[PDB]
């Protein structure tokens, strides 16, 4: 029935984002994506704690999907026989059928194809939601990502001016609930099913053991620091499918911020810290003015420094002494 | 002194809302309401857990009161002799005397009459606040509701256009603190006074045992699902008198949202999830586009699925395959 | 290199704010501040619980610094030899070097001088951030305050009209983590270092033992209540460097509120309760209409009434019976 051009996208692992246009002269298309679910035991911290993860495409978060307003998003969801549980997908960008969840429940060995029209602009969470108590469990096990639906004219500041990013990163934040044994050590489990009873008991107490970006403590640091140059405008998409977060770029700002994540609303300007409601994605852009290391955190600093929720940027360029200078280096008090 | 027409309102139990006009040609009136406090032991979950509730008019939340800007709200608060505690009422819509609390403290066997002028538009919490540590206790025992103060011209989108709802529902969310015994079972108590010591100890640890809509797990489901038809614009007022919430309509959106709840501010558009600050009411309107079941949740999914905070909508009408379609039903992977 | 006039400021302890202009005819200056770090054991509640505090200038919060857009803020940070730990300072208002933290690490016996240009308007947190797990620890030990960067034309409502406050107060909210012994009593420690292991274990569980304004339960009450008169427009700056808060003026409103705290954005109007994201400052102004006592709280009422987070205003003037009146005093039910 729907006679539009088809375009395939090759998804890439976070924090990177598949190539796309901001402003476009294309009209509506059917944009084709494939997500393959993977249940796997992973390491989540530098001490070697393990975790029974459930993922879209092998990553936490799932990859960022990018389309334009009025596109149709056609997703093939694949649940290989090597998995143990049923799964589905719910897109907060989509209208009807519990976001798609009611049309995409697949057992191991099955796949399904869902199409939805991208009628709402912004960044949006997608997540698994099989039913009942399985809903939180699959989400906090890692089965969540985001989609970005851009205006065809690209982003604007609300005030007729264009807002073009030089690069975009997707930071997915994951609250994790790893039980401890009597000794106080984190437990390991042989299967997601075996982790379930202890994990649910902990979940209901609402305090995570770990809060991480890109699936692990330190994931977005070292060789895998985010990067920029002085003068570059960087868009940072941040999602949290279950729990609030308060992003902050240490040493920078949010020049233009859509904390509720929806481009029909003008961005706020000049923020220190913004707020991502659990169950949402938001976005912030910043033009870097100074070189050096930045930390990108949730500004519950206990979560940031002690539970895992810190990324770094390494920024190249020339130091600006007008903006900041060390007038007198540390010295003995006179 | 005040020579205005008087109008009585017959309050109705949530989630329903007493009949009212949006835009009105009436001028200011004295609008008369009566609230009768009821302390009662209630069942809060499907397992039969009991709870020492304290309520306005017998319900959690208390009923929604609806007036227009510049009306005078005259409330008779009644504390029958069958109750055990003093109570009062604080309206966040009102100016002075701790919202009215300092003028409405009544012992069992007493009533009081308070009038306040509705100078601020929006949805607002009202709650009991007797003094000191009793304040949180009475609120988290159920003594809270909301009032809506509409502009005389009805609602608008900020952008000169009218926003008329076909129906309004009031979802009051309640964080509850039910202690457990050594065995791990929820405790039952013979009186609110007897529940107090254990309940306060738990309260101070800040983690609820239950988070419910309309006073009980599953209250707004089954026969008591909320309803709509495709094409209907529904306003959802959400309050939380003590703790944050993040509402989300699964399969829908917030087309126009006042998350801080105040109509002097333009609504935001096209939200996935919004945020109700503890101690406030907010409001979201959505025009339904697809039939079927929706879930309305707080998008801490642990709270939603495991602690009680899920409502349903059942929506009638014609499925829209342009907006969403199952291109290929579940099938074996090729 | 920088040839501008220099102006010294004498900082004053919170909740008060050093004298400053709103609108100004001055051009950019170098504004000179000195902060001297003090580690000290303090009493935090009316029961005599003690706490190993770490402070800027001896207070929790640190003092409010006020400048105008385009000023250069030159801070001498002093860490006397009587302290035990290294410290630094990070300004969320500043651009580069982790907000200044990477240029201001000083051992006991040292001082440092940092200058930053005030390119972003609003209220902003400043805090210590030595590195790693020390970051949260120093912040939740009290090492945080705020700076306000005003437009040179003063504040406006977004809608070309000026917003002039008659007085400003700074309310700094502190989440504190005091461990308990087996008996259930709060522990006391001989040094910050000795408090660290128990305090970190508690911190990671994310639930504070105390949430206070101005460093202690009841600090902003009694003789130290905030004050106003009917007709006065009061600006309330609220900061929280680590954890969310939801301010509310009981019996009043936020007439104009910048909850994200940044003056490049128009204020919202007529709020009941607003939201301060952990890691930020916000500001609300209210013109008092009624005399009497008000409470200023976070509207998690458990935190407010039971954990410490209540201030009072005592307001002088004439009661307005049009806005509110007790129509019938408490009486026996007919
Ligand atoms: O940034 C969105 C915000 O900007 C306004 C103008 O104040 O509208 C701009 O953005 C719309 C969505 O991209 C465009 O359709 C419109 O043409 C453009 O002016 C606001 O209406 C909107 O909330
Ligand atoms: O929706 C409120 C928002 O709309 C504006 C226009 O942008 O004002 C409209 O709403 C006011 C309150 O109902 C009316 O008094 C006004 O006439 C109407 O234009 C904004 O000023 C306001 O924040
Ligand atoms: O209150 C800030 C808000 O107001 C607007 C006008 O709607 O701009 C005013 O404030 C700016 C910052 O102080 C001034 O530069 C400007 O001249 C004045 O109109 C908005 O643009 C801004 O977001
Ligand atoms: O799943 N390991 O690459
Ligand atoms: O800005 N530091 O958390
Ligand atoms: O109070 N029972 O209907
Ligand atoms: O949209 N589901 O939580
Ligand atoms: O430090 N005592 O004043
Ligand atoms: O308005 N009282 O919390
Ligand atoms: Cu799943
Ligand atoms: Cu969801
Ligand atoms: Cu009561
Ligand atoms: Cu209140
Ligand atoms: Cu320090
Ligand atoms: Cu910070």
């Amino acid at each position: 029935d729907l006679k539009l051009p088809r375009q395939k996208v090759e998804l890439v692992a976070p924090p990177f984002v598949h190539a796309h246009e901001q402003a476009t002269k294309q009209g509506p298309k059917i944009v084709e994506f494939k997500l393959t679910i993977e249940e796997k035991k992973v390491v989540i911290d530098e001490k070697g704690t393990t975790f029974q993860a459930m993922t879209f495409n092998g990553s936490m978060p799932g990859p960022l999907m990018v389309v334009h307003e009025g596109d149709y998003v056609e997703t093939t969801l694949v649940n290989p026989a090597t998995n143990t549980m049923p799964h589905n997908i719910d897109f907060h960008s989509a209208t009807g059928a519990l976001g798609g969840g009611a049309l995409t429940l697949i057992n191991p060995g099955e796949q399904v194809v869902l199409r939805w029209k991208a009628t709402k602009t912004g960044v949006f969470v997608y997540h698994c939601a099989p039913g009942g108590p399985m809903i939180p469990w699959h989400v906090v096990s890692g089965m969540n990502g985001a989609v970005m639906v851009l205006p065809r004219d690209g982003l604007n500041d609300g005030k007729g001016h264009a807002l073009k990013y030089d690069k975009v990163y997707y930071v997915g934040e994951q609250d994790m609930y790893v039980p401890r044994d009597e000794k106080g050590n984190f437990k390991s489990y042989d299967s997601p099913g075996e982790a379930f009873t202890d994990t649910e008991e902990m979940m209901k107490k609402l305090i995570p053991s770990h809060v991480v970006f890109n699936g692990k403590v330190g994931a977005l640091t070292g060789k895998n620091a985010l990067t920029a140059n002085v003068g570059e405008n960087v868009l940072i998409v941040h999602s949290q499918a279950n729990r609030d977060s308060r992003p902050h770029l240490i040493g920078g700002h949010g020049d233009y911020v859509w904390e509720t994540g929806k481009f029909g609303n003008a961005p706020e300007v000049g923020l220190e810290t913004w707020f991502i409601r659990g169950g949402s994605a938001g976005a912030a852009m910043y033009k870097f003015m100074q070189p050096g290391i930045y930390a990108y955190v949730t500004h519950n600093l206990i979560e940031a420094a002690d539970l895992g929720a810190t990324a770094h940027f390494k920024v190249e360029g020339k130091w600006n002494d007008d903006l900041m200078t060390q007038v007198k280096a540390p010295a003995e008090i006179p």
